[PDB]
């Protein structure tokens, strides 16, 4: 059933709850150590549901990023080991600790958070990340993929599940039956608190329009920005934007825009990006003053702010950089932006302007990764304003609690009557 | 009209944004001055509204809750005073300052969150509170009461916007006319970032069923939860219930059950607390195992999930700490939570077991308050899992941004092309 798994997970929370040191640790290392030693099981049943798949082949990307090899294994495996040795101390970390009076002291330490839900498509490689990210924070899990994958699913589980009997002997994670109409699983309440997509841009902006008295992670648009200064070498841009597009076009921190000051039009800076953009492939269009600039420039662009995702790329130039604040601001969806410029005046004015969930100076869109960050295995990427921005590494997922212990005091011993008075020590937290 | 005012705010809240260092201060300093210095108009403008609402006598609460006296201005002067003073780094404080490689320093810094959307009941003493709050987090505020006190809504916003007319010169702060159909102000989005209920229980739950696509503070009851084990001087938990219930009856963190360890029956503790709750008259009602356990005892229970306001409280004896914990995760709205004993063994497993919002030793449930936190003035009580956990100070009212300000780096120079390695050294934040 549903239900039933909720509220197993949930007490299987409680559980984890209470393995902090090396406890899970060894859980996760062990579930490593059968990963790498027992794949023979994994890559059969893979490649069994993968033979069925082909003849349906729905679409290049799942059809192409479902499969898994060795190496990949070798990969998965490193990662959660380093994931192991690295997330020691996730639950359990002070705070705040202040003292109110004599003996009373109040603190602030972090906590699990529970039954989170997991929502991706075909990507077998993904649930042993997430679920050691998981057991890393000791918290419940709940799993759902795709139609696809779904012996390897079962398979995974299994071997997760096994490697979590030995310690703990409480198994809070599960995986569900064919796509159980995911409306349902999320109107669910009470039991479960975040929500994860991890699919894409089509199945996290489902979820957006699904989303409802739940909250969410992750982020629905990747409409990044750039602009050049008037005061910026010219193949310092140039391969800034060759980096910035032409590295993972469907990635979603990948640069789908370009702005540019009027005065380095007389630059001819203008055809030689353009060349870049040929020389790579780039379908651009153009925007509207720039539209009127030239004879005819490149086309006509449709809306700004269209999502590509291919080799395309909007530019457009603009006089002012308050301007350009205006139209980031206006149609940027504060996922990421950037500048370029040699002088600071802008880069202080822009970067204490500009208001995206992470801005950049002379780097890439594409530091967006979590990893990239020193921030471990990411999660996900937060573009809502509230308790996480960006890329989310572990720390968007342990919130919050207060506790104290107090010996014999009251709330009315405070007032006049009673000798209570206040001392805000907030002593050094350990 | 309505966007105007959203956008309006925007651009104040830009603008507000670069006057950090005691010029805010100085702002907010200075309506306290005016709050003190011109009060004629607003208790004049008070004393025409309250005369014309008497004769209306909607509820108790209201009528009574609304009015105003020097006195509580000179209040809200003093503690409008506290938060300009110690509220001088709200703003640009650091968090993480990492160097990814040779001059390159990655860091994440606070921000303002931009418009935020306050809602309450006829409360003019509140306005003045919240709104040196949003002055105190340079971020916008939007600003809607109710039918009441409408002239000293007026007379207080014109009050504050003089005071805000001086530093800044633009106004990020409004009101609304008459109850705006506020399901319409509410359905508006990409504008307001957090809602922030402020009238009562009723309030916030309607909001709590109108409140979707958009995050939410506050919380929804306040069933707090008291145990007492077999190791507790009896009167050490007379007085602690007389305090946690017989203080401020329809406050939301007030105590509305009892739990109790079953072999302190014999001890005829029971008979002590009930002649406690007959000296401060509280209507108790019985659990289904107490039920079962005395001749006829006090009266049967509704349900367990009631929630009072009024001198009531539930009181029901289990006999396994085990048996309390399920009960308090499965009735308690992880509100507030305390036990009593005098062995710590008990005391640490209920602590980490427990996982209420904040929790409590020998304390009272009537220490949710912010300022007692020493959390400065509190603006709301979180139940949410998310980003915020009980009393929530000003922290909760700023967020988080990564800048970075590389000198010529780029993505792909991290490949083994280019001679980058990764150094994560996070310097001491300043």
């Amino acid at each position: 059933p549903v239900e039933v798994m909720a509220e197993n997970a949930r007490t299987g929370s409680r559980q984890m709850q209470a393995l902090t040191p090396a406890q899970r640790a060894s859980a996760v290392n062990t579930l490593a150590d059968l990963l790498v030693s027992r794949e023979k099981f994994i890559l059969d049943a893979n490649a069994k549901d993968l033979a069925e798949a082909q003849k349906s082949g729905l679409a290049k990307p799942l059809l192409s990023r479902l499969s898994l090899n060795p190496a990949k294994l070798k990969n998965l495996s490193v990662g959660l080991k380093q994931i192991a040795e690295d997330s020691h101390k996730n639950v359990g970390r002070v705070l705040r600790r202040t003292r109110l009076a004599d003996q009373l002291e109040l603190k602030q330490v972090t906590v699990p958070i529970g039954v989170l839900l997991v929502i991706f498509e075909s990507r077998p490689d993904s649930l042993p990340q997430v679920a050691a990210l998981a057991m890393a924070s000791a918290n419940g899990l709940l799993l759902k993929g795709g139609k696809e994958a779904a012996h390897s699913n079962k398979a995974l589980m299994e071997l997760v599940k096994e490697a979590l009997a030995t310690v703990g002997a409480e198994h809070a994670v599960s995986l569900v039956s064919t796509r159980e109409e995911i409306s349902d699983l999320l109107s669910m309440e009470n039991h479960i608190d975040l929500i994860i997509p991890r699919g894409s841009s089509d199945l996290v902006r489902s979820i957006q329009q699904q989303s409802l008295h739940i909250p969410v992670l992750g982020h629905a648009e990747g409409v990044c920005h750039v602009y050049i200064d008037r005061d910026a070498d010219l193949e310092k841009a140039l391969r800034i934007a060759r980096d910035a597009k032409c590295d993972y076009p469907a990635a979603c921190n990948a640069m789908e825009t370009l702005l540019i000051h009027e005065d380095l039009m007389s630059g001819a800076i203008f055809g030689d990006v353009c060349n870049m953009l040929k020389r790579e492939g780039v379908k651009i269009y153009a925007g509207p003053r720039l539209n009127q600039q030239l004879t005819f420039g490149p086309p006509a662009a449709k809306s700004l702010k269209h999502e590509y995702g291919a080799l395309e790329c909007c530019i457009e130039v603009v006089p002012s950089l308050d301007e350009a604040i205006n139209h980031i601001h206006t149609y940027g969806s504060s996922h990421t932006d950037v500048i370029v410029t040699e002088n600071d005046a802008a880069a202080r004015q822009f970067l204490g302007s500009v208001d995206s969930a992470c801005v950049f100076h002379n780097a890439s869109s594409r530091f967006a990764d979590g990893f990239r960050f020193g921030l471990g295995a990411e999660v996900g990427i937060s573009t809502a304003r509230i308790h996480a921005r960006g890329p989310v590494g572990v720390e968007g997922l342990l919130t919050t609690k207060w506790i104290l212990e107090g010996q014999d005091h009251a709330a009315a011993d405070f007032a006049e009557g009673g000798g209570r008075t206040w001392l805000h020590e907030t002593l050094p937290l350990d």
